[PDB]
């Protein structure tokens, strides 16, 4: 099941954030206004076009709060090219990339995590790469990842955090009507780069 | 889906509460620890065994929630003989009842709903009472409710807020070994009461 009501915990941050400026809480408003952004852009519907530079600034909200919390344990990067922003792209495309990568560092480090995500353009295609320094992903999540992205489906597991990668993998194909959108790059001890390959699409 | 990742949420409220304590924002303080205690609760392991007072505290942190930004549209009430307060339940059996009432009552009226909440003994059982002065819910939806209380699965459809009813009714059926665990009283324009019938079990 799904053992929470987002909803009501939306409106619940609201209440919190008008509480903490009526006290003047000045940096404790500012964390409510990023979380209660990325609550708000995943509670959108899903189905939805948005565009990379909407991506990306629900990644900058993401990156404030995490380095509120772990500014000595990782490092982000961020970097985009301005012309690739105007892309239409599913929503929720870039966070569960995000949110795989930091897992990854967190479990891999104490200190000297490194997360970076890289937006440019490459022949005809927009790249948003992102890339951590773990312990490099496990063979089969990699295989069953990588059979999905050529169109075999993987094996059923019973139990089949939110949208993986799985999901974030066939929306894209979907969307843009083909299917080599993605390529992983991982090797025991060098870490992992998810490549995201999406066709330009100038509107 | 899920669209959001609650354990991010949870630590993210976690270092807005940090923030409101290093700012001396006493209010908004209190108000993150009533959902702070809340998510914690609804992510902990849904097969647990809890008590009623463990279910009646987080219904108090949820009508002080509540209170602080719908004070004068609803009013809310609670009582509980405390002998009661001991017995076995799963855990998330008041909140969905709440939050049913609740959004019957929000939807009702824009000043004047109530919603109230008893627990007291009645021959071997626990009754737990959730009352509403709602416009009453659909003939249909009452319905298929009460044939899944007497053992009969309803209608499959398509897109079967989080825990509903029918969730909660089964869990209760199963954990007591009962399945006469429920009945709804009903009518347009008089409300609902979702009255819980629980085997008395001391231990």
């Amino acid at each position: 099941q799904s053992q929470i009501n987002p909803h009501f915990l939306f409106n619940t941050l609201n209440t919190v954030a008008k509480m903490a400026y009526l006290e003047d809480a000045q940096q404790t408003s500012r964390l409510i206004e990023a979380v209660a952004a990325i609550l708000r852009y995943n509670l959108g519907d899903l189905q939805r076009t948005v565009t990379l530079a909407d991506e990306v600034r629900i990644a900058r909200e993401y990156f404030f709060i995490q380095q509120t919390r772990f500014f000595d344990r990782i490092k982000f990067s961020l970097e985009a090219e301005p012309s690739c922003l105007d892309q239409p792209i599913p929503p929720l495309t870039l966070q569960p990339l995000i949110e795989n990568a930091f897992i990854h560092g967190i479990e891999t480090y104490e200190q000297g995590a490194e997360l970076s995500v890289s937006v440019f353009a490459e022949n005809g295609r927009v790249v948003v790469e992102v890339r951590d320094n773990g312990v490099g992903m496990d063979e089969q999540v990699k295989a069953e990842l990588e059979a999905l992205i050529r169109g075999e489906e993987p094996r059923t597991r019973r139990e089949q955090t939110g949208i993986g990668l799985h999901n974030v993998i066939r929306r894209l194909q979907l969307f843009y009507g083909v299917m080599d959108v993605a390529e992983i790059e991982s090797a025991l001890g060098k870490g992992t780069t998810v490549r995201l390959w999406l066709p330009r699409w100038q509107g």
